[PDB]
RNA sequence: GACCAUCGUAAUGAUUAAUAGGGACGGUCGGGGGCAUCAGUAUUCAAUUGUCAGAGGUGAAAUUCUUGGAUUUAUUGAAGAC
């Protein structure tokens, strides 16, 4: 028998969040960022931080006894970007390689039916 | 000469139907209009949630929010717009 929980990867162009709950959603049993591992605010989006927060949040996640995760990979979405930060991959391969065992992936990064005006002009980010 | 009847003669008297226009009729087509009426996810915020240091933002920083729990996570809501 397999115990699962669910990795939600937030992955922005500023910083990953790697955060592991049980499957209600509610319970959070590891949170790391990318920002935890590193201490320039450049970097906290790096592959490198994604990868040191995925293998801090893996060994909390054997500690409390879960063997696999499903992936819920998150861009930052609604009127703002929606492919997923540099870190998202990173973090990712760095569970698989951490010896959890991962289950389904899915991306739900939140799509409007129609949005909110974006910030920047019309003109747009100069 | 006017004028009103009645009979008579006559092929008795209405040009097409514009690859002009208007109107009717027929089945339709359309993100055309108006008044009601349905959803939709998102965004911000607020109740209940767990969690533990940063989270935001950038070419790089700072302003800002934060161990009275930010950000991240779930649950149920409202609001207005789109």
């Amino acid at each position: 028998s397999q115990v699962f929980g669910v990795a939600r990867i937030y992955a922005s162009f500023n910083d990953t969040f790697v955060h592991v709950t049980d499957l209600s959603g509610k319970e959070t049993i590891a949170r790391v960022t990318g920002g935890m591992k590193v201490k320039a605010d450049r970097d906290e989006s790096s592959p490198y931080a994604a990868m040191l927060a995925a293998q801090d949040v893996a060994a909390k996640c054997k500690e409390v006894g879960i063997t696999a995760v499903h992936v819920k990979i998150r861009a930052t979405g609604g009127t703002r970007t929606k492919t997923p930060g540099p870190g998202g991959q990173a973090a990712l391969r760095a569970l698989a390689r951490s010896g959890l065992r991962i289950g389904r992936i899915e991306d739900v990064t939140p799509v409007p039916s129609d949005s909110t005006r974006k910030k920047g002009g019309r003109r747009g980010r100069r």
